[PDB]
């Protein structure tokens, strides 16, 4: 709070020296990992003369004398510590240097009684901050989070390396990646409230995306085998720990198969994406435990589920009064009680890597009727470590019941987006289409919160 | 406008009939160019016992009493001709199967006097509207384009290549991609008008970002080594030839390096991206023409050419009022004077692909001075067949220097971004960030316009 005041000073009379506390460049020959990686084994306390320019933040200090030790850290994490060359050298380090500065040395790297003794030395960035933290503190300033706390960098990474392996994985399956507009006159392909813009070029007010399945399915139309979209999404609704108006989401369209099918794929890519991510499928979580995600998932129906749950035959006959009984002895519509009362009773329940497919019509608008089912449409869910993850569709390719099922749901709330229905109506292939939420992802790898998940929530 | 009719009559009559026009699966066991590729030369008018089922849209019809034939062709382009099995067959063949038509058939491959004799045959999807394109009706209906219109397919699959291309180049180098916010409570990292969109969760306006280089700024003072984030931008102003209010964009970050690196990358990323995406650096245009960009680019200085342009010396001291005078006599302050005659005179002229380097301070407020000369900051802009395509800068980590900058510029038209000015005053290192836009890329490699670019624009 004072010391804010001591490192401004500190700046100026560098300025006036001539000594450049911001240079432009300073000629860093090698990472610290780079130098660590060089030289694994060493006699200690022995001399090498590969001479080398590395940089990093001063997080330690020790000043004595004649001799100053004080360990760097690169960005990553690694970390390397520093009669030689001037005197007056050890005066400027003494009083130029403080801790969250960035330096610059030069010389040779030597084992410790692993560090490096220099010839040159020069500050890189001075630090008007001295480094210090509350979860949300952490979060509103990550940037000082990822320098002082390891964990930081390593989920930070992990978010990282596991959005790499979801492309990887559907890049070797063949999958095209494809920019749709987050911009929108109407905003469909979910359930959610958009958040709306003015444009000064149209004077019209446009609308962000809740997702791009609409625009995806044109694609499809237009003769993309297998499209997939990772980005963005936009619902202008509350926060909790599941839930954020602004998060990364993946979906996923492949023409010629079924829900069966990219229900294979689903599981198979979130396997891949530990492999490569993780490195294990016996998944390590904070809890202590350890969640396994190995081998083949367990795939249940939800109306055949709810029945054994409830004791009790329901179908997609059973009434909203009947249905709205059961849901009182425990504590609007025919599909929102069953997923309502399928998600209280089975849902909570689950713990091990779960599919639940064969949902009810009239919660489902997007997606096909069930192929012989009578009521029920071809959708899955999969929970995973009972976190609602991923769904995946027979999609519906049919036009006039495509436009039947928005009209039902206008009137229950009349603009429909006629150019998607337009699209349809030029014939869309059989097609299986999933979604899978990023942070939710990682959440059922990790234990992480979504507010961890992520480099800059709010 | 008739024939929608007697197509939404066909489906009617489907159903009615128990034969589905939109089934959730048919077994597609072979794309066509899966077909193509495993027999390319064939003994022409004899059989093949490979027994296949493949599927596609009918665009081509010859029906002739015993015998029909029909062009299928994929998604991609692909494209497959089709007492055989039933004579009911023929009969609902010519009277259910309309040009747009998706349809599957299985049976074995022959060579036409390349087809396939069917044994069974069914509707994958029924379209009820025909195929027919102005260049608006085209981006308005991309997914009809797509189907009919080889180029659109083309131009497509290119813009994908290129954006992998980019992820390759800059990941082969070690550069991490990162997710930074859409919304902002404040949009900075850009000269630019945001779109602003209220929150239901906070009751307060937040802004779509109109670039990332503020919060990727943070990440490098986090410790990130190499960075760049390939989005989606938002500037909401006019619409034009080479500007939109929507587009994609790349920003990279790399810490200990200049302007002078980060120019020698873009280069290399450019012409690594032309030979995976494109396949020659002799780029062939719809001109007729061909564009070189392959060898070494020339870099040239803003004030020394504008000073050869008019015949008179301009450096950073030149008075408003006398760049006001030359303004004039060709047809607010001195940096925006500078860019301007330099655009008219030297920018307009250029063909070659060019480095335009060293920009006055005044225009450039997240740059750093240039390390020796006065007055200019060191900042590049890349032209690319005349069009300015992309810019790299030695980056501004100097705090003091930052907040000035942002208060000058503040009072100009007073709330600054402080938490961005706070992540500087930890320590950001000495870094080289850059800009490119993905169209105007595209459009500098192709001839295409921006409404050709992307999928779907508006
Ligand atoms: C990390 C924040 O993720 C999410 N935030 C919001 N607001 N909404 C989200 C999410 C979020 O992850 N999802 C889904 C969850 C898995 C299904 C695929 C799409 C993503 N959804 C929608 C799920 C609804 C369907 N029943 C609840
Ligand atoms: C395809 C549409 O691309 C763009 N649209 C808009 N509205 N604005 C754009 C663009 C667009 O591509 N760019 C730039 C061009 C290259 C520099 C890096 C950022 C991208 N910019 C900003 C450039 C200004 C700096 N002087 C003009
Ligand atoms: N838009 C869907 C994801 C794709 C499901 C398959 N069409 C959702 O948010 O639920
Ligand atoms: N945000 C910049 C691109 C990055 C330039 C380097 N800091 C722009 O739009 O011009």
């Amino acid at each position: 709070p004072e010391q804010f005041r001591i490192r401004r000073d500190k700046r100026a009379r560098l300025l006036a020296q001539g000594r450049d506390p911001y240079p432009v460049a300073v000629p860093r020959t090698h990472t610290l990992a780079e130098v660590r990686a060089a030289h694994p084994d060493l006699p200690i306390d022995t001399a090498t003369e590969d001479i080398v320019g590395v940089a990093g933040r001063v997080i330690f200090a020790r000043n004595s004398g004649k001799l100053c030790f004080a360990t760097l850290q690169d960005g990553d994490g690694t970390q390397l510590q520093v009669d030689k060359v001037g005197q007056a050298a050890l005066d400027a380090w003494k009083a130029d240097v403080d801790l969250g500065d960035i330096v610059y040395v030069h010389g040779a790297v030597i084992s410790s009684r692993l560090s490096v003794l220099a010839d040159c030395w020069r500050i890189a960035a001075k630090s008007l901050r001295p480094l210090p933290m509350s979860e949300e503190s952490r979060v509103r300033q990550r940037y000082v989070d990822l320098i002082v706390r390891p964990e930081a960098r390593a989920v930070a990474r992990l978010r990282i390396a596991v959005v790499r392996a979801i492309r990887t994985a559907l890049q070797r399956r063949g999958f095209l990646e494809v920019e749709t507009p987050v911009l929108q006159t109407l905003a469909g392909g979910a359930a959610a409230r958009p958040f709306a813009t003015h444009s000064n070029a149209l004077d019209i007010d446009l609308y962000l995306r809740i997702a791009p399945e609409l625009f995806l399915k044109r694609c499809i139309v237009g003769g993309f085998d297998k499209v997939f979209e990772l980005n963005r999404v936009f619902r202008n609704e509350g926060a909790d720990s599941t839930h954020s108006p602004e998060f990364s989401m993946l979906e996923t369209y492949q023409t010629y198969g079924t829900y069966d099918d990219s229900a294979v794929v689903t599981r198979e890519l979130i396997q891949e994406v530990a492999d490569e991510a993780i490195g294990t499928r016996q998944l390590p979580l904070p809890d202590g435990s350890v969640y396994d995600i190995d081998g083949e998932w367990a795939t249940i129906q939800m109306y055949p589920s709810l029945s054994v749950a409830l004791g009790e035959e329901i179908t997609p006959q059973t009434t909203v009064d009947r249905l709205r009984g059961i849901a009182d002895s425990l504590g609007f519509g025919h599909g929102k009680l069953i997923e309502e009362l399928w998600e209280r009773t089975v849902g909570k329940s689950l713990s091990a890597p779960t599919f639940v497919k064969d949902f009810p019509v009239q919660t489902t608008p997007l997606t096909r009727q069930h192929r012989s089912i009578p009521g029920v449409t071809e959708k899955w869910d999969l929970y995973l470590r009972g976190i609602e993850l991923a769904t995946g569709y027979s999609e519906l390719s049919d036009p006039v019941v495509q436009r039947e099922r928005f009209a039902d749901q206008a009137r229950a709330a009349m603009v429909l987006d006629e150019d998607f229905l337009a699209a349809l109506e030029y014939g869309m292939p059989p097609c299986t289409g999933t979604g899978m939420g990023i942070d939710r992802l990682l959440m059922s790898l990790t234990g992480l919160s979504i507010r961890e998940t992520v480099l800059f929530p709010i």
